[PDB]
């Protein structure tokens, strides 16, 4: 009940800034992540005991590729505690709980392929779930762990707090499926800019929680730079070995994941900006003002990819 975790002082006050990179070790991760529970959520969210078994059989559930793994996981978990810890007054008891146990189990047992890759190798995954193919399955695997014997973390709630829970984790991590942002961002610049946007309609906080959650996977974009450059050296390693599975079915795939073409990626990652991370920081800092520092750090890395391309590094 008294039990708090504590963090060495440079990680207690470095946690709360969205820029924050959760460093090299890995034993320290769990700790870090009960931490934002406890200060996001309350020491009484959940069962110690039970949290701690649950976080263990996350990470066993992640695979060892270079970057859809745990520390992904804890990263995007990290986040969204800044935005909630940013926006206090604007999300329920259950929004917190619900959203920091989505972004932990978002890339649950991800293979390091693309839903693209999936359909043309002709994978089962893609025969059950045509559509956020490992985003169906991400969240299939988080109610499989939330089932183990000791390990359901919401058992303290009602009946229908623990289907409203679901359904926000549920909802939280489809909308990772990146396919799917490009109309929930479009749709909510429409209802911001006709002055429609309305937080007491669940369809609307719903499509906040998406954009929340694209803004959350997509952080890498919104580190200090030596953290975004070595993170994206990850990003291309998973991206260039689904090229060469492509290639092996006989498909030519697309520049991102050929290597043969790794000479432009920086002006690969220039369109990335300004196609995804841009609008979707932008997006967000209009309906949520306080997560203004994740877009001027975005900002601050496509100035940096565009120093790349003029050979100034
Ligand atoms: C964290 C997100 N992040 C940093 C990411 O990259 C990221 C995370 N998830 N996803 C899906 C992305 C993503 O879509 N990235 C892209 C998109 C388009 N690209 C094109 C290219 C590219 C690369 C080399 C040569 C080239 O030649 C084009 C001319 F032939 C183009 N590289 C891209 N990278
Ligand atoms: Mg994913
Ligand atoms: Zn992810």
């Amino acid at each position: 009940g008294l039990m708090q975790f504590t963090l060495p002082v440079r990680l207690c006050k470095e946690i709360e800034l969205f820029h924050f990179d959760i460093g090299p070790f890995e034993n320290m991760w769990p700790g870090i992540f009960v931490y934002m529970v406890h200060r996001s959520c309350g020491t009484s969210c959940f069962e110690l005991e039970k949290l701690c078994r649950f976080i263990m059989s996350v990470k066993k559930n992640y695979r060892r590729v270079p970057y859809h793994n745990w520390k992904h996981a804890v990263t995007v978990a990290h986040c969204m505690y800044a935005i909630l810890q940013n926006n206090h007054t604007l999300f329920t008891d259950l929004e917190r709980k619900g959203l920091l146990i989505a972004c932990l189990c978002h890339d649950l047992d991800h293979r390091g392929f693309s839903n693209s890759y999936l359909q043309k190798f002709d994978h089962p995954l893609a025969a059950l779930y045509s559509t956020s193919t490992m985003e169906q399955h991400h969240f299939s695997q988080t109610v499989s762990i939330l089932q183990l014997e000791g390990h359901n973390i919401f058992s303290t709630l009602s009946s229908s707090e623990y289907e409203q829970v679901l359904e926000i984790i549920r909802k939280a991590i489809i909308a990772t499926d990146l396919a799917l942002y490009f109309g929930n961002r479009k749709q909510l610049e429409e209802m911001y800019q006709t002055g429609s946007l309305n937080l007491n309609n669940q369809s609307h906080r719903d499509r906040v929680i998406g954009l929340m959650m694209t803004a959350c996977d997509l952080c890498s974009v919104t580190k200090l730079w030596p953290v975004t450059k070595l993170t994206a050296n990850d990003i291309y390693a998973e991206f260039w070995a689904e090229g060469d599975e492509m290639k092996k079915l006989g498909i030519q795939p697309i520049p991102m994941m050929d290597r043969d073409k790794k000479d432009e990626v920086p002006q690969g990652q220039l369109g990335f900006y300004n196609a995804v991370a841009i609008p979707c920081y932008t997006t967000l800092t209009q309906i949520l003002p306080p997560t203004e520092p994740l877009l001027k750090a975005c900002r601050d890395n496509l100035s940096q990819w565009e120093k790349v391309i003029r050979g100034e590094e």
